[PDB]
């Protein structure tokens, strides 16, 4: 088999790409409800950590794939490991370093992450946590993300729309902040609800039949995830984490965070 | 309490953010009328200095928060200290260095500010003035800005508008240049007049009721500040300081400085 | 004769530029059907290599001329040389290095190409392959490209259109991926079909008469190439190589890859 | 008097700025018709040199003021000095280095200009020519440009228009290439014809009365310069120097080079 070597590694090599992602999203899934079993930290502390990683990604011009991978590493690590408040940010720093060295072409090194943490950790503390996360993750760094499923869904858009794609990615990142209602849904289901809600807002069209035959998810299958996602869109300006609404109000995303959300989804 | 360490420091930690800013904008307020008591410099000299700092911010891609903080440091320093003409620019250079090291992630160092001053000062002269400003400011560098109040007002916009937000920020920076009519108003009041004037120009809507219940400022409360702000908007092309109109004619701000100002505010 | 020295070298010096390109596009033409005679690699492997070079060009902000030249060097080298699977990517890496050092002002050096290959080759392996490609190409690096013919065609557009020019360049790069139906057409013919298909999609106008008198290609002359190019446009979202559709969905190209292709060309 | 030190030096210090520029544009004016007295070079060779400097400015992200100053240094130097073909490009290289060190904040150094010349000159050859140009120009580097007059004219636009300002700057740079019909006009007159032609094309409005009372130039006064400028706009796609049409087809200038020129100016 012929394969091209490169720096980005969160890509499915030649094999139906969508069929491979569905089989892998189940494996290495974060244990839902670990935050209740977590003694020191809570969901509100995780939402702040994930929101701070969004600002780190925007500072170093990191891809959206690097952000979703870092959040996947945090939830899986915290599901089987107990971390304190002061070390929680160290876990997120090392997780962002792992996702950068795995997906980015020119990733920020350890000295860069020590710099952005205002010199509160050492080069060894980040490397130890990075090595600790690797051992906990059993070195399985390839994980399907909401960004990966959204890319596959866009190939079936007829026609394509820049506002729909940008709004879908905006809704996808909002699910990373709140772990209470979204950690129980699969990345393919979250991307499906984000694609429909974005398409319904911009154009009014619904979940296309081409995606029904390809994914098997019907509109009723996505209805539970679509309900929680519709409320976050309505309560987005009131949410305490606003680093994603500021990110998606730029010309690069056609300012989709400024679009008014629908009052009713008619579902 | 859980807190995330970072480089930017002009941010209110978890505590109602708007209630905290209103209590702090009164503290460390610049003494109105210090320019009359200033023997050597005048308001026209300050307007040139502030306008030159806008060009410095655009040269190093500095945030708008860094600019407002630098102006806040200058007015407070000049309120209790007498500075000559030749040393006035040295004060603004050190104030911009303080605001950069306080808010920016990768701030320009001392060598950068000596470079942009065409090598008219030394590394010690900037560091001495920087240390002198810190002692005069009693190391209280956190100060509410017009940019901070505008960010809070945008969360209550229904719906949001990119042209209204950019025009509001444009009017906010124009108040920094002229100290004669705007140093007597609070940052929350200036941001309120800038938000209404921008909203009235683009869409015709007025000061929303959601901001009335949140801030307490009515349209009559903002009327004195709105009168002086409406004249600066009308006399903006005739003003001697045009570094802000050139800054806000770019695609990043949707070219709001080219929009025609309203002839009458109907107030 | 007066000539200005510079870094870019894929430019016709003063001499009718279009007449010179037509005479040179025939010389050093790739042998059609070499892939059938190629024992180890196939057309699907070449499509992946060319698609990976598009991502390399976007990573280093390389001009479109550098990409077309690299593909021209690969097809000519592979036409007279047999390469294995593992060395095929080494050929494309050296070809991209040659095109960069020939056209780019600040080209990526050998260390940059070794970096993007995930350190699978050495500095000598890239330099040896680079020297091997030069000897096979007889040091004739100047070759007319589809990008060069499109630039000449745009001067005769009445009026010019940003969407037509960007869509024409998008269709031009898609021909580089698939070598089976497009290696038998000349760059001037591919650019002609790409210009007409782009103009027909955006505005509905057809191949202008000003280009008929200048190039001699009529609409019937371009009809065979236009048929194969119309199918690639229709089957672009279904194609396995999507690095060009993602490249041309940016604001820099006015998002022409999101425009719906015509169902029938009426030819 | 209070003055702020900075890097850019082509700026009129506090003094009516438009009145100062009119008095200085006459001083140090290039001798019209020097090309006829020039034994070795011609106007077509100068047009290529000026067009190549436009590409140099776009490579290093240099301001439009730096380009106009470099052309002003070339015409004045060539008016009193005879230069050969091979040394003509060396003169333009040194002139661009002088204009960069005079106007730019971070200007390209001597090593940068030797690099872009494909290492055809030495560090001493550029420095000698730079020192030779300074002695010929009598160290008077401050000269009014078409860009400076256009900036003053935009303050009187009622209302302002982004397309009119970008098209005016596009027409202003085209006058720098052709020295035969434009070296006999003053920069204030060229900027006046460029402003009217741009305003007439986009909106249909004519030379405003506010600029008549400020500059004294009537539409009949600008008519001779407007005739030659209207033909260059019509014959712009046919011109041999196309580095400015490619520069002004970008989103930064709203793609004004793609706008269709008027058939008749109704004058």
């Amino acid at each position: 088999d012929f394969v091209i070597v490169r720096r980005g590694s969160g890509n499915e090599v030649p094999d139906d790409i969508h069929t491979y992602l569905r089989e892998m999203e189940v494996k290495c899934k974060p244990k839902v409800g670990y935050m209740k079993k977590q003694p020191d930290i809570t969901n509100s502390m995780r939402a702040i950590l994930v929101d701070w990683l969004v600002e780190v990604g925007e500072e170093y011009k990191l891809q959206n794939e690097t952000l979703h991978l870092a959040v996947n590493y945090i939830d899986r690590f915290l599901s089987s490991m107990s971390v304190l408040r002061g070390k929680l940010q160290l876990v997120g720093t090392a997780a962002m370093l792992l996702a950068s060295k795995f997906e980015e072409i020119y990733p920020p090194e350890v000295a860069e992450f020590v710099y952005i943490t205002d010199d509160t950790y050492t080069k060894k503390q980040v490397l130890r946590m990075e090595h600790l996360v690797l051992k906990v993750l059993t070195f399985d760094l390839a994980a399907p993300t909401v960004n990966q499923f959204l890319t596959q869904y866009f190939l079936h858009q007829q026609p394509a729309n820049c506002k729909v794609e940008s709004l879908a990615m905006f809704l996808g990142e909002l699910s990373l902040i709140d772990a209470d209602p979204y950690l129980k849904y699969l990345p393919s289901v979250i991307a499906g609800a984000a694609f429909h809600l974005a398409l319904y807002t911009v154009t009014g069209q619904s979940w296309p039949e081409s995606l029904i035959r390809k994914t098997g998810y019907t509109l009723e299958s996505l209805k539970p995830c679509l309900m929680d996602l519709h409320q976050t869109y309505l309560k987005a300006p009131q949410h305490a984490q606003q680093s994603i609404r500021e990110k998606y109000k730029n010309s690069k995303y056609h300012g989709v965070s400024l679009l008014n959300p629908p009052e009713t989804l008619n579902l």
